[PDB]
């Protein structure tokens, strides 16, 4: 019974809202396989998998550019080390309590099991609100913070990154303070600058990584990019870099997005085109709308782009984009092929849409985790002691996109069509709780 | 004088037997390339190689499945680190003492040292018994143990792995205290499982590695394994993958073997039928014999193979396996070659018989040291923090099997054969000595 | 059953013949108390304090004033820290083994115990042979073999001292090694000199305690030593202020002697006298034959003092010299007490024979404890980083003494006399058992 | 204002001229950028950067071959740590002082900057004089510096190496030390011998990257190695294999010099002639004079090489060998380019005039760096626990050297020559100041 283990589960932390919601999505979708393979309900791995291997909790007391004096809250959540090092963010937001830090490392453990690579799962923050502050407070803060959670941080133990609040000054600020303080240089923090061990490639992570993991979702089935048409909604980070990655497989990209609406192109993104783009929302004032007025292409204004014909459909915009209606008009239109390039961009119904008929579907919890490989990336050069060239760091990118593919295909199904949210759900689980078992009870 | 440096050094363990016979054989082996190359008796360097750097005894207090409390002896023989870390198994075995302690890690030493990876030597274990025990007590047995050990460990000091009585399950709950003892989840145990940081290939690595070298052997003198009948004995991971890459080399492999009896294919072993014999012995009470049943073939009860007629034999079962009867038998059948696939299998007169009788040799520390030498390449796997996909693992085995080969046959002598007793010895040896000597009086 | 205990005990050392006797020994006396109380007998407490918490066996590698390279081997047992931190000397004497010295950590344990001190025990040493060596070799082997132990010391984990062949020279050499590669000055060796952290009545100690200790023993039984004719064996330490404090007690200490005989005073020793006896033996060649000749005493050319009638003997030269001849010499000519100053002079035949003869036997496992009870006070000096007066070290040492003497009353039964054989091992014992049990299974 | 600046850094070091120089040099050459680049100014950045993180000065005492006790001054400067471990080498020699060696680290922090690997900046040494020592005195030396030194060290806070005065004898004893004391074997030194660490292509790493480097300079303005005449300075390590490589280049090289002189060959160094040279080089008592009379060249006693007619001239020697009068010659015979394989060879004024001349002038802070590039692989194949074969570490040198180049020309200007002594000086401060700005004030 899924709802005792759950009530069970709650005793501890009554009133850790969001930690209660996490536990309950992740055990939802497990439990049919926890029911077909008892294995992984054994030893008590499920109280044992829910429940932190370690959380600190510490003060920060901080003077601020009117010396006062001012105390704030930071944490470092340690969940699961079974699979590597603690991994994930630092968050600084006056939001930021407990159950939120709790319930983001929770899912961080999978999301990192997913990727293949051997990082653990973790996540810290501070109620510090780093809004109206000027630089000087920022590190002053940084500075303070680190000076006690450095005892707790290493490049074998915990490497935090950043995260809402938390921008590539902050992880300056924090990796020097790391520094200094344990006078060794070794890789405690990712998103580093590439003057001090940063990596190449990290803002076209996420959309590389999208279009790896559909190109070989596509090869297993027959298909690929080469000469297909392709819609992208979105037009930030992920939908820029995805742009680029389709155009060099051969595909023509016809579509890019933002909120107040969508770019139309049939003949399709070009490198400079794209160069234009990115430039332009780069500004906070540029739009799509801008965009197409100055290349002379069709602007839908208000509209999405799912009723455009295509192969395949690429959402990276926003949380639930792409509803049952989308889906409709995108399978009557022949759509071979969608992957997520933003969180949770398509409904529960329109994937089922999607799979019923026969649709290749990627869950963004595995074809958009090239963000987080680079940041393993970024670790396993430090770890070399050698920066890599960009041609080599994507290369090694690619390869770890066909790895997680590799994963969802092991636990994919049996079926015409491998089940890729299925895969996806399974293999990030899989993997922690194997390794939680092969090691004992610690 | 030989005699008189064999008596001194025997004056401070009058009663350590095995490690005496050790430190005999290979003294005996080295004593005229010493004589040719005084360079390697300077500085006292031979009474500073019989000196083991570091032992560690202590006591293990561990509670049974029926709360009596049990007292144990363990070691940890830390015998030399002058290439890099303190590198070799732990056993768990009633017969375990310091005496063969010693003188596997004195073994291990030279065998990490002619692999060409940067490994010392190093050997350890207890004289608790595994067999009749429940999992949970072995499981608080091994916490025990590393309650203490955790301490003397670490991923740039000391690294162990697996033996007798010591498996992937024992690996992983000593792995695992120590991650939890330690917080740092860096790379201090080799034959981990694939969860939490192990590398592909290493069920293959010795098996793979014995046929590699043996092939090599045997092209230098003018043959191969293409066409050879070969008998192997064992059953386990060593003799399989030793069957599986003879036939992929085009031998005819007609032996395997356990405990109770041999069985005999004179058509020989192909991949359907070696699978079903992984299978079989995969199970708790598969047996030899069983899988000679569903095959119809000849099943030599409690004997082993080398009764047969065979171009290569290929000991992969245990210690002292291969002795002057069987050697004769051999010998007077025709056999061209032998290798060791498992740990010293063949007597030390037997040994010489082969020797003598102008049959190629090659023995375990050479020949069988893909498993080692594929444990580093976990090791190297784990710093690089990316594990690498099977062929480059394979690929990577094969390449330091030809350099181990090269390295044996640079020593071996003139005569119309290689001598691999003596050119592995010597091999070993010599990197050890230059590293002793460079690093000074320490 | 007792010979089932030592033959089970003996399986894992079955050539440690040294460290069989001492277990025999101290099992055979607790063995009917063990009877009595069976609290002491369970969680397998015997096997558990005849097993050492950890020995550390090592190399060292010196080189001598002639540039030859040495290699010796070195120890340290840390034996027991049920009650403190490991405590025991450091011996340098080619005749040293493992076996010997588990026997003295095995002691030391129990001697430790009895000072009512919070000091574990342990032992260590090296089978160097400092006889011959100039200052500059045992200072180079000092710190070779101290580049090695510092690692495994510290203030509250192993402190070390003196013994055979390590006098204050040594110890400094070993603490001064400590401090410079630790970057630590505190208490990490007791026998230290003055001028950097030892006590005052250090050399006083062990001799100063003996009398304590035997004249409370004499004072039970209705004697002291006012008046006593008293021999001493020895001219080191030991015997000195065993003879000046004997001397203050109101004895008339008749004898003292080297290696080479024996000088006899009938009218006793003064004050005057035992000054120069003093600076001669301050050297490391001075004679008591130069010692009789300047007062114009008799000098018995190589024997020993105990044809001499006496009261009470004092042996404080070495293990073993004083024999049941020797002994039916004491009886025959009246003896009344016999108490050890030296570690283990009385054979135990001559013991056997003094307690069936109504001999008052003090032995040294009691008596001779007041230098390491004085080490404790050395400690405890460091610790509160302030040193005491003479008369305030002197004061604290003797009342340990009483402490001592009170506990060995209490075990050692309700006969004629006190059996204080019986009485020491059992009161040694019950501390450290006490604090076995309270700390668990470790 | 530079001199005001100059004159604010000298207040705390009035007395230390090399270190005065130095700076003065740097920031002479940078002064126009950072007047064009207030970023650059920011922060007291400056300030920061020429006052070193930590030194650590320390007293030596070892012991001589006659017994007699000596005392010496040790120091390692641990400059910048912006970008890596602090990185650079140990020198012994009786002129060195903290002045010497916070020049050379401050030089050291930019050259390493300029590698693209990620190394920070340190030097150390002694005034201790190695010259007339034997090998023990040395041993003993170093072995007493490291005890005092491994405190301060490690694989990712300093890794030093060899430099004047410490060649692979004295970084295999500094190492060795370092390991025994720290039980690690991590890579703390580079220079290592290939049996415990060393990298293939470390000898001939300045020579080759000398003339890799150079031969992207005349590329990039139209010339290159082939069919040039060639002069080289020096017949050490730097000068052999700069012939070597510029030999492999199509040069025809026709100059080597020692202290006494130059030999001149028309008809150009071959590789039997450069082997010759080496081992004549190789021995205590060579001179290019014998080197010359074997080969039947002419020999200018001493006199340099710079009367003679060349397109390049390669110093390859010591500091200043190199000055007005010879850059006078080189320029009216013709010279195109000027390259650095030793370390600041050309003065300032020799410089200048090569340049006013149009002569490519490639500093040795770029064009020297292969060492210290070929040290980094060094520390990379041991945190990869895995060597590389000679090709591969060449190939990545190469690569490096091409680096280098790209980088100087990026900053070198927009004449007709690129300006290497700008451009090699601006491209190593904006690495560590890009670093030290992120990283906050620390």
């Amino acid at each position: 019974s899924l709802e005792s283990f759950l009530n069970h589960v709650q005793k501890r932390d009554p009133n850790q809202t969001e930690f209660a919601q996490a536990v309950r999505e992740v055990m939802t979708t497990l439990w049919p396989f926890l029911e077909q393979n008892p294995k992984y309900r054994q030893m008590s791995l499920l109280e044992r998998l829910v429940e932190p291997e370690r959380v600190i909790q510490f003060r920060v007391v901080w003077v601020d550019d009117r010396n006062q004096i001012q105390v704030n809250r930071a944490w470092r959540v340690q969940f699961s080390s079974a699979i590597g090092p603690y991994k994930g963010g630092m968050r600084f937001h006056p939001s930021v309590n407990l159950s939120i830090l709790k319930f983001l490392g929770f899912e961080q453990t999978f999301k990192n099991a997913l990727t293949t690579l051997p990082m653990g799962g973790g996540k810290g923050g501070s109620d510090f609100d780093p809004k109206g502050k000027s630089e000087g407070e920022v590190m002053r803060f940084c500075q303070a913070l680190m000076t006690e959670l450095y005892r707790h941080l290493g490049a074998d133990t915990d490497v935090p990154a950043g995260d809402i609040g938390v921008g590539g000054r902050e992880v300056g600020f924090m990796a020097g303070m790391m520094k200094k303080l344990s006078n060794n240089t070794a890789c405690v923090f990712t998103g580093k600058g590439l003057s001090f061990g940063g990596s190449l490639i990290r803002p076209e992570a996420t959309g590389y990584g999208l279009v790896y993991f559909t190109e070989a979702m596509l090869k297993r089935h027959g298909m690929g990019f080469e000469g297909m048409r392709v819609s992208v909604s979105g037009s930030g980070n992920v939908a820029q870099y995805a742009i680029e990655k389709a155009m060099e497989f051969g595909a023509r990209v016809i579509t890019a997005s933002d909120s107040s609406g969508t770019v139309v192109d049939e003949s399709g993104f070009t490198k400079e085109k794209l160069a234009r783009l990115i430039e332009i929302k780069a500004s906070r004032d540029g739009r799509v709308a801008d965009y197409a007025k100055e290349f002379g292409l069709v602007y839908l204004e208000g509209q999405q782009p799912w009723s455009l014909p295509v192969d395949i459909a690429l959402p990276c915009a926003t949380q639930n984009e792409l509803d049952v209606d989308a889906a409709h008009q995108l399978i009557a239109n022949g759509v071979k092929a969608v992957a997520e390039g933003a969180n949770m961009p398509t409904t529960i119904e329109a994937t089922e849409l999607f799979q019923q008929a026969g649709v290749l579907f990627a869950p963004g919890k595995a074809a958009n985790a090239g963000g987080v490989a680079t940041s393993g990336l970024e670790m396993a050069q430090n770890a070399a002691r050698l920066g890599w060239k960009a041609e080599k760091v994507d290369a090694r990118l690619h390869h770890i996109m066909l790895d997680i593919h590799h994963a969802c295909v092991e636990h994919g199904g049996e079926g015409e069509q491998t089940n890729y949210v299925q895969g996806a759900n399974i293999a990030g689980f899989v993997k922690v709780a194997d390794a939680m078992l092969a090691q004992g009870v610690i």
